[PDB]
C-alpha cells in the first residue's frame, strides 16, 4: 500500500497547485505550497549529496530545484493577479503548464541520480559475501568481525538504493515487491553473519560449513529477488542512458591507467565495464519479456546477442593483452573495442527505444 513518498508529493503537489482563481489569496495558499514545495526539495538535495549522484547530476537537480521554487513563486504572482474573476486567463495558465513541466524535469534527475546508485551498487553483489566465508574459513575471529562489517555496510547500501528507487516510484505494487525483498535482506544479513562468525569458531566443522553453505546460497538468491524487483520499477530508459553515461566515464579510467601503465586500476575499472554491459543485457532481456516475439523483439535481441556473443569478449581479450604487455604497444586496439561496447550499448538503446 503507497507508492513512493517523494513521488506522492510531487503527485500531490501538482494537484494542489490548481485553485480556483476567484477565491484566491495568498495569505490561504502560499504557506502550505510553498512548503510542500521545499519538502519535495530537501528530498531531492539528499538524493543529489548522496554516495552515487554524479557532479554533473548533482549539478543538474540543483539546478531543477531553483527552478521549481522560482516557477512556484512565478505561478503564485499569477494567482494574485487573476483574483476575482471565473476563468483562468493566459498569463496564469501558462504558468501553470510551466510548473508542471519543471516538476517534470525535476522527476527526470532524480531517476537519473537514482540510476546512478542501481548502476554502481548491483555490480559484483557476491564480492562481499565471498570474502566474508574465505575468512571464516581461515579461523582469524578478528578479521572475520570486521569483514563482517564490511558485509553489513554492503548489505545496507544495497537496502539504501531499493529504498532510494521506491520513493520516486509510481508503480504500488513494484515498490511493495520491493520492500518485501529488502526485509528479507535485512532478516537474512545478521543470520549470515552468524554462519561465518559460527564457522571461523570452528573452521573444520562440516556442520558449520554447510550452514555456511546453506546461507550463502540464500543469500545470493535474495540479493538477485531484491536486484530483479528494483529493476522491475526502474524504466530502461533512465537505465540505458546512465549505463551510457558511466561507461564512457569507466572508459576514460582505462584511459589513464593505460597511460599510467597502472593494471590493478585498469582490471578493476574494466571489470565494471564488463558488468556495467552485462546488467543492461539482463534489464532489457527482461523488459523484452513484456511485449510479443516480433519485429520490435527481434531488432533489440539481435542487438543484445551481438553485445554479449562477439563485442564484450572481444573486449575482455584486448583488456588481457594490454595487462599482459603491461605486466611483462598500441592503444588502439584498446580504444576500439572500448569504442564497440560503448557502441553496442547504444544500439540495444536504439532498438529498445524504437
Amino acid at each position: 500500500t503507497g507508492i513512493g513518498e517523494l513521488a506522492a508529493a510531487l503527485n500531490e503537489f501538482d494537484n494542489k497547485i490548481i485553485l480556483d482563481p476567484m477565491t484566491f489569496s495568498e495569505a490561504r495558499f502560499r504557506p502550505s505550497l510553498e512548503e510542500r514545495l521545499e519538502s519535495i526539495i530537501s528530498g531531492a538535495a539528499l538524493m543529489a549529496d548522496s554516495s552515487c549522484t554524479r557532479d554533473d547530476r548533482r549539478e543538474r537537480i540543483v539546478a531543477e530545484c531553483n527552478a521549481v521554487r522560482q516557477a512556484l513563486q512565478d505561478l503564485l504572482s499569477e494567482y494574485m493577479n487573476n483574483t476575482g474573476r471565473k476563468e483562468k486567463g493566459d498569463p496564469l495558465n501558462i504558468a501553470i503548464d510551466k510548473m508542471t513541466k519543471k516538476t517534470r524535469d525535476l522527476r527526470r534527475q532524480l531517476r537519473k541520480a537514482v540510476m546512478d546508485h542501481i548502476s554502481d551498487s548491483f555490480l559484483e553483489t557476491n564480492v562481499p559475501l565471498l570474502v566474508l566465508i574465505e575468512a571464516a574459513k581461515s579461523g582469524n575471529e578478528k578479521e572475520v568481525k570486521e569483514y563482517a562489517q564490511v558485509f553489513r555496510e554492503h548489505a545496507n547500501k544495497l537496502v539504501e538504493v531499493a529504498n532510494l528507487a521506491c520513493s520516486i516510484s509510481n508503480n504500488e505494487e513494484g515498490v511493495k515487491l520491493v520492500r518485501m525483498a529488502a526485509t528479507q535482506i535485512d532478516s537474512l544479513c545478521p543470520q549470515v553473519i552468524n554462519a561465518a562468525l559460527t564457522l571461523a569458531a570452528r573452521p573444520q566443522s562440516k556442520v558449520a560449513q554447510d550452514n555456511m553453505d546453506v546461507f550463502k546460497d540464500q543469500w545470493e538468491k535474495q540479493v538477485r529477488v531484491l536486484t530483479e524487483a528494483v529493476d522491475d520499477i526502474t524504466s530502461v530508459d533512465d537505465f540505458l542512458s546512465v549505463s551510457e553515461n558511466h561507461i564512457l566515464e569507466d572508459v576514460n579510467k582505462c584511459v589513464i591507467a593505460l597511460q599510467e601503465g597502472d593494471v590493478d586500476t585498469l582490471d578493476r575499472t574494466a571489470g565494471a565495464i564488463r558488468g556495467r554491459a552485462a546488467r543492461v543485457i539482463h534489464i532489457i532481456n527482461a523488459e523484452m519479456e513484456n511485449y510479443e516475439a516480433g519485429v520490435y523483439t527481434e531488432k533489440v535481441l539481435e542487438a543484445t546477442k551481438l553485445l554479449s556473443e562477439t563485442v564484450m569478449p572481444r573486449f575482455a581479450e584486448q583488456v588481457e593483452v594490454a595487462i599482459e604487455a603491461l605486466s611483462a604497444f598500441e592503444e588502439n586496439e584498446f580504444i576500439d573495442a572500448s569504442r564497440l561496447v560503448y557502441d553496442g550499448v547504444r544500439d540495444i538503446r536504439k532498438a529498445v527505444l524504437m
